[PDB]
Parts: C-alpha cells; structure tokens; sequence
C-alpha cells in the first residue's frame, strides 16, 4: 500500500488543473508548469481570461507547451493503478 | 507493480543530457524533453544553441522550470524502491 500511494501521488501531479480529471491532450503553462487538457485550457483562455488559471500570467493559446509524453505517462499510471 | 511500466515513466524523467535524474529540472518548449537546469544551460553555451533533442532554437529564457518535477522524481525513487 505503499507502492500504491506512490503511484497516486504521480498521477495527482498529471490531472489538469481545470477540471481535476486525468489530462487528455495535456498543455502546460510555460511560466507556471501548470498542466491542463488542451480543451480545458482552450476554453479557459477563451471564455474566462486570457491569463493561466494557476498562475494568472497573461497567457495566449500559442503560448501554451505541449506535453508530449504525458499521454504515455497517464497510460502507464493507468497500467499501475491496476 | 509492473516493474515495466514505472521503468517507462522513470525514463521521462531522467535528464536528456548527463542520464541521470533530474535536478532543478527544466523543459525544452518545443520537444517538451526535460534536462537538469545546470545540463542544458551548459549544453546552449558549450554546444550550439540549439535543444540537444528537437535541435530546435533554444535559449536559457525559453526554458519551462519544471516545479513538480522534484515531486515527481522523490516518488519515482520511492517505487523503484518497491522492487523489494
Ligand atoms: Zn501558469
Ligand atoms: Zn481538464
Ligand atoms: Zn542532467
Ligand atoms: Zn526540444
């Protein structure tokens, strides 16, 4: 149980800070590191505020990084969470 | 534990440029390939200023700190250590 909350911890870094769920399509703040889903942040910055929802820097669309392995990532913490 | 599966995730997280885990880690914009904040600043001064991976432009600036980076690697040390 021990293992297991490990792997829980990791997971908890990769969930979107938007909507709490396990990131798909992840984007990632370049001045914060904050990781969203792409349709979670696109509709942020689009309907909320042009600014990261964490970190409150403006923050364009264009701007954000793609985080190219956070679907193998997220797959694997799947994998591990039995 | 798949011992495969967290091996996966530990190589993400080793440094691009020395192997080894990471320190201060920080991310290249445009390949999101990680590497020790002391790695890469080496790297674009020593080596043309270009990701030592997307080999793309890179500068110090452009540079993604990675602040749950060392989160990530304390717990990777400690599933590894799971190996029992
Ligand atoms: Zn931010
Ligand atoms: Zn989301
Ligand atoms: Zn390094
Ligand atoms: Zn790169």
């Amino acid at each position: 149980h021990m293992d297991e909350q490990s792997v829980e911890s990791i997971a908890e870094v990769f969930r979107c800070f938007i909507c709490m769920e396990k990131l798909r399509d992840a984007r990632l703040c370049p001045h914060c590191s904050k990781l969203c889903c792409f349709s979670c942040i696109r509709r942020w910055l689009t309907e909320q505020r042009a600014q990261c929802p964490h970190c409150r820097a403006p923050l364009q669309l264009r701007e954000l990084v793609n985080c190219r392995w956070a679907e193998e990532v997220t797959q694997q913490l799947d994998t591990l969470q039995l």
